[PDB]
């Protein structure tokens, strides 16, 4: 009934909701922060006679039901404008405000730590510190992204996985990028000193890549035991990572059967400038609670050092007063820390932690410090940033200013803190990895022609065929999808060829029948875009779902086809961290159309077609691609197949584009069975998918091959071929059915299937019978400068005999992929036609 | 008065929450979850205190003192009908008070005259009709039909409406395929004739039908307004930078200083804004300077459906699609489609809130998708339930005409002759805007002669104005140093470096009139420390720019330190230079390897637009560029690309190599009659190359060179080998072969790649009458830079008997090495194999 009574609860409520505007955040105190009049007593009305008064607390978790005014001020103060900004009331749910009300409100700000374990913070704080001294010292003016000014991170990072182990987490995942990246190499994952001091002065399998980019993979002993510890190979292209770790613990939490994601504990640190800017960041949190992406939530640390290179001017970097204020589209709570008071890291880090495994979602730690150093360390940062460095110059390193507070608390000495600084000089001195909880951990890169087991019992083919199309009696199918699996049913009797859809089915049936893992995501992958795939049967009743490859047999491996987030640089960033982190199965992702696959263009460059002579990373990712001149467009039209043809090097990426339905069941195959794991880019069929001569048999499945290319198929006279016409992909169709209407028979059609590697051999022993041929000719139904033409005919030349010339036939050059108009397409597809067969 | 507490908590638990509960599907699908603290009881509110007063708080319903079961029902109706308003997440107390008086108010039931009615009948029988009468006239034909969310018609020409009724001058649109054609023919006033005609089959390759563009004025109560529909790619939310940076580029000619004669409108759907990082690029560019527009409105037309995905857990991890715009603390409305007047009355707030507060606000029109994604699909095989809805769901026209019946506010025979009469209009096949009113070459070939000189006189005086500052004004000491190097090199003592020579060109331009709008990471500075554009003052953080401090009638200079996105600014740049082609405009990639984040911007806009649309776009593209042992993301802007895309005279593909060169070539893409894409492969070791320097008269009396001749004195009878080159790779060969003091050897340059200059190449290697084999020299992996792509045209200008060679670097899945020291050695052996007769 009390009015004053009332006053204090709405001001324990606006320092709950904007306290963390007026928290001291910024370590050089260069911040005049706006005033914000709702944490004002006097806004509310409460003057100096009724701070003396006691009170209720209301929800003011505190551990007491009633105190006086001035110290519930004083309360509220140290809880939320001290060193920790605690930004989580625009959240919704109300069980996990009040648990994080109960963390923060009852410890009012002041952590409580064991004298072990201020001596550890100061003792990390010692290493971060000496160890970017030291670089500077012994090689000065290299670059090092040094972490000097955000210290902090070291002791927070080691408490992470700390508190991991504490936790009973077995694994933990890290995505960075290059600030403090080298500080976390040797001062966490326990990289030798000595072995980075090589890489320093010139020491060095394949083309390999800048130290700062470089990962590691270490065991580090913990309270709970020893935790096994892996840092993310990355580029140069700032957050791009992020989802490639996503995926990757994805696969270790299905491999694990950790559904809850309890078990491996993913973690991203970001740059304030990247993850304001970048794009994939959205993408990623978007995906944080997708079924298909979901991993339990990641712990985000930013290293917000105020600075992006030459930029500090808030109105230039971002339109927000925080950089993490993308984080708000999934409600995630944030926590700003001041960097110079590493109890407030260390706490607000367990928090973060236990937030993320109590609720299984994505949490923010705004760790706010500064750049001691220029962007680089041979960079000037006065001349774009006077102010903030002439602070910077006088201001105290983290270590000096946490070993001071000790040591006025009496709860650290000078001569502890001095033993620390010369003795991990010395340990750098004696170059042994200087982590004391580092401890030792507990092929497939074959070439492509490697022979693989391609045969299936043909009986066992059947039988999975008609188990494919059974499903339940009371799971009712609309007509269209019950009248394609009547078909399905007359193929697995032989009464119908089967098509694309069919034996693209029983690839994927013949894998997890043999145990192997299938996982699929892509925009409505699980019907298909063009209504070919039906891999998961809805009930035209209820809602419920029924999918015929996860119920082939009991002890089956694991089949899962994901209707994926309408993106593509994360999806397929995601996808490249899954194949690569489980090789195993099958890993495949599926554009749309081939055309939309540009907007992933870093993770194709950077990761799909460079990661293996970058890092050694194999990846066994399968990508289809649609991909036809079919009148549809620009965009609907070209994968960009000359794209991929030219990033082909060094036998990096496979280049495949099938022409029959076992082709695309062999090569699926191939792509498992086969021991490399490399990418396959596939250029996926459209109109194909229904073309009545684009089917095969039975036969051509359980005793057939992949073929990397395929000969002639009519019977022709080899001594009467006056010209043999390569092509790929569906422009074979066009021209056999208009050599055979032709009743042409002075013209040999030969197909090369695989268009990287190339098939030299089986290129030419689908030529030899033509003793007699004058002219060789690359048909094709991509414009001039793209498909494989610019990329592939020196490959073509070197195949044809040395009297003979190579034509071109296609569509001219242009600037667009293909024309607007449907009347204009087919005029310019007969040309194409008519002129690779004139003889 | 302990329930007088409650009942304020109970009033803003509903401003918070109340959306949580409004209903908002039209399908009545949705189960949405109870929401505790909006029940009464919750708040320990019984029988006994509905009858009993209360005061109201700040709730603006008009009266302070209130019983609180008419409280209860006023929040209902406010915040639990067609409206679900999203916006205590806020922080600004005066924005949450200016919304809490529009909203609680009206107490949800907007008042529109009966004009107003009409109108909105009548707008929703011209969407639906022009929807049924293509299904008819075209069955099975893609339309991507609006049916289902009919309502956007009368909510765009609302919006149009709302915009003249408050003097804004212009309004420009970009959207996506869904009610494309509906916008275009029922808003934009395309000719329906016209449209028919492109369903039956008909300046370039073209594009399809829904990503047209179009230009109209449109009749508003407060006056005409022009209007703009931007064409775009199948790649969706792509065009929303693109739309941002046409605003910006009218706001900027027009004095817009505050964005408040130009809309920008952005339409986006369910599916795609969730998913599409572009999204959350363009929101934070909303208010950074250099970017910012005043704030645009953005619509979601949120039909609950992506093409066959539907279920929440696959499209997105929040209850809602429209949940990033909260990084930008925008509010967000989300309206029943099928309550046309509380769509007008979400859309006249949405637009007050945006020009009062200058910020971005998001209208989240919740409907539904009468047919499958296209109109050739079936959607039942993955959304049953919800067709089996749609399929007895009657549609928004005729709901509307039932409650203006109902009310006496319309009749079935007016509702009746607007259905026939449209359908008439249609058959006539002309305009059907009332409101529609008629509007009140820079392609010529690349070879176009252009006035390349300029007054020697005049260009000491702009580079000794360049050099000038306040003597207050202190500058970094190393900033100091390279300025006094700048003022040398007006003087004559010292040949001029990249950065001068970069800066000249600029005060040409701004000295003629011409705008220069520059923008990237680091471009005020510059990432390699080489163009100071802005001085930072040592003592305060106070800044000054020499360029725009030529003279009084110069035109406007800006360069931003842009944020750190490569997809949404480029986006943005290539919308600000279609829209204002007269000056330059310029994006600086921080290295050429990271312009592949805006792969989508380079292969659906800059290099197709001309031939898909009919589009000039003269956006210069800096893209630095050079192998110098900085690893794989340091070296290659991957020119091979570029040049792929190159075809039908597209682009312009450019690799400077002397300071002069640059100079020229930016004074070209204004200077020339051309608006066509100027690919730059920039320098970075050569902006503090020794060799790399240029003279005041290479400027004042020089031109672009398209090939570059031997620049030694040779004797040409002695030539037995002519090496062609670009880029910094030419400084390497030209020091090795004077090392060699070889004579047999001529080093030509090929600066401009594409359209490649055979006339210009043809002429270099003229005098060289005894040459046996001609290489081309690279530093790039052979499956990278120019030898692909390029070669036919090398075989094509030199003599028949010769051979045409290669040298460089071998193929790579990388583009470059981790080591430097491997990098010396390659670069080593390129050099004495492109050189070794
Ligand atoms: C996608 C992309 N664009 C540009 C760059 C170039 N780049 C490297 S660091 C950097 C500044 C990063 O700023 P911030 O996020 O604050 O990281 P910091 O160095 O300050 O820790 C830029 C623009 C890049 N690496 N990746
Ligand atoms: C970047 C990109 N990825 C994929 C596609 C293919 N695509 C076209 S429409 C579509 C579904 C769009 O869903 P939504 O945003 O809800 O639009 P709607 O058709 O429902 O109005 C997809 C995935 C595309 N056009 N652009
Ligand atoms: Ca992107
Ligand atoms: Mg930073
Ligand atoms: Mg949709």
């Amino acid at each position: 009934v009390d009015a004053k009574q009332v006053k204090v609860l709405q001001l324990i409520n606006a320092y709950r909701f904007r306290g963390h505007e007026a928290a001291e955040l910024d370590p050089l105190g260069l911040w005049q922060r706006p005033t914000v009049a709702e944490l004002d007593p006097a806004f509310h009305n409460l003057t100096e006679d009724d701070f003396e008064e006691t009170f209720n607390v209301g929800s003011f978790a505190v551990g007491q039901e009633t105190m006086p005014l001035k110290d519930i001020y004083t309360a509220l103060k140290k809880t939320y404008c001290g060193s920790i900004g605690a930004e989580y009331m625009h959240m919704t749910d109300t069980e996990q405000k009040r648990w994080i009300q109960q963390r923060l409100e009852s410890v009012v700000g002041q952590p409580s730590f064991d004298k072990d374990e201020k001596r550890t913070f100061l003792a990390e704080l010692t290493a971060a510190e000496g160890l970017e001294r030291y670089l500077g010292a012994k090689f000065p003016g290299a670059k090092r992204f040094s972490l000097e000014g955000g210290d902090a991170m070291i002791p927070m990072m080691k408490e992470l996985i700390r508190h991991a182990g504490r936790s009973g987490m077995r694994e933990v995942v890290i995505g960075m990028a290059h600030r403090g990246r080298l500080n976390m190499l040797v001062n966490v994952l326990g990289k030798k000193p000595q072995d980075l001091f090589d890489e320093f002065a010139g020491k060095h399998w394949g083309t390999g890549d800048v130290k700062y980019h470089q990962g590691f993979s270490a065991d580090f002993a913990t309270p709970g035991g020893d935790v096994h510890l892996a840092l993310a190979f990355n580029p140069s292209h700032l957050e791009i990572v992020n989802p490639v770790v996503m995926g990757s613990v994805r696969a270790r939490q299905d491999r694990l059967g950790d559904d809850d994601g309890s078990k491996v504990l993913p973690i991203t640190i970001h740059g304030d400038s990247a993850i304001a800017g970048q794009g994939v960041v959205a993408e990623t949190f978007n995906m944080s609670q997708a079924r298909g992406f979901c991993v339990g939530g990641t712990v985000r640390v930013v290293v917000n050092n105020q600075v992006g290179f030459t930029t500090s001017n808030p109105r230039d970097t971002r339109s927000t007063m925080y950089c993490t204020d993308i984080a708000k589209m999934v409600q995630a709570p944030i926590f700003h820390v001041n960097a110079d008071d590493p109890e407030a890291v260390a706490f607000v880090t367990r928090i973060a932690l236990d937030y993320r495994n109590e609720f299984k979602r994505d949490v923010v730690i705004d760790l706010v410090c500064y750049r001691r150093h220029g962007h680089n360390e041979a960079d000037e940062p006065n001349a774009t940033q006077p102010l903030m460095y002439q602070k910077i110059k006088k201001h105290p390193t983290p270590r000096k200013l946490y070993a001071d507070v000790l040591i006025d608390r009496n709860e650290c000495d000078i001569e502890t803190a001095t033993q620390m600084v010369n003795e991990y000089r010395d340990a750098l001195d004696h170059g042994e990895v200087v982590v004391k909880e580092w401890r030792p951990m507990a092929y497939l890169g074959h070439e492509w022609d490697t022979p693989w087991s391609n045969t299936y019992d043909k009986q066992r083919l059947v039988e999975l065929g008609k188990r494919l199309c059974q499903y339940p009696e009371s799971h009712t199918l609309h007509s269209r999808v019950s009248k394609l699996y009547n078909d399905r049913t007359a193929m697995t009797n032989g009464e119908k060829e089967l098509d694309w859809g069919m034996a693209e089915t029983l690839a994927y049936a013949t894998l997890v029948d043999d145990g192997k893992r299938i996982r699929i995501s892509g925009q409505d992958s699980g019907r298909g875009t063009f209504f070919h795939r039906h891999a998961v049967l809805h009930n035209q009743n209820d809602a419920s779902t029924y999918v015929p490859l996860a119920n082939i047999h009991d002890k089956q491996g694991p089949f899962e086809v994901f209707d994926s987030v309408l993106s593509e640089e994360a999806v397929l960033a995601f996808e490249y961290g899954y194949a690569t982190a489980e090789p195993s199965g099958l890993t495949l992702w599926e554009a749309q159309f081939g055309d939309f696959a540009n907007g992933a263009q870093v993770v194709i460059d950077q990761f799909i077609s460079s990661g293996e002579q970058k890092w050694a990373r194999l990846c066994g990712l399968t990508m289809l691609l649609p991909h036809g001149y079919e009148g549809q467009g620009p965009e609907h039209s070209s994968a960009r197949l000359e794209r991929y043809l030219q990033l082909c090097a060094e036998q990096n990426m496979q280049v495949v584009v099938p022409s029959t339905p076992a082709q695309v069941y062999h090569m699926i195959r191939r792509q498992v069975v086969r021991p490399m794991r490399r990418p396959l880019i596939v250029m996926s069929p459209k109109s194909l998918l229904r073309h009545p001569l684009c089917t095969s048999s039975l036969d051509d499945l359980a005793n057939g091959t992949f073929m990397p290319a395929i000969p002639e198929i009519d019977e022709l006279d080899p001594a009467k071929v006056k010209r043999v016409v390569f092509c790929s992909g569906k422009v074979y169709f066009d021209l056999l059915e208009q050599r055979r209407n032709n009743e042409q028979d002075d013209v040999a059609i030969v197909r090369i299937e695989q268009l990287y590697p190339f098939p030299m051999d089986d290129v030419k022993a689908a030529i030899a019978p033509y003793v007699n041929v004058e002219d060789f000719v690359w048909c094709q139904e991509e414009p001039q400068n793209q498909g494989a033409w610019y990329c592939s005919q020196h490959n073509f030349r070197a195949a044809i005999p040395a009297g003979t010339e190579l034509k071109y036939a296609g569509r001219p050059a242009s600037a667009s992929p293909a024309v607007g108009y449907m009347s204009v397409h087919l005029k310019q597809q007969k040309a194409l036609i008519d002129d690779a067969l004139n003889v």
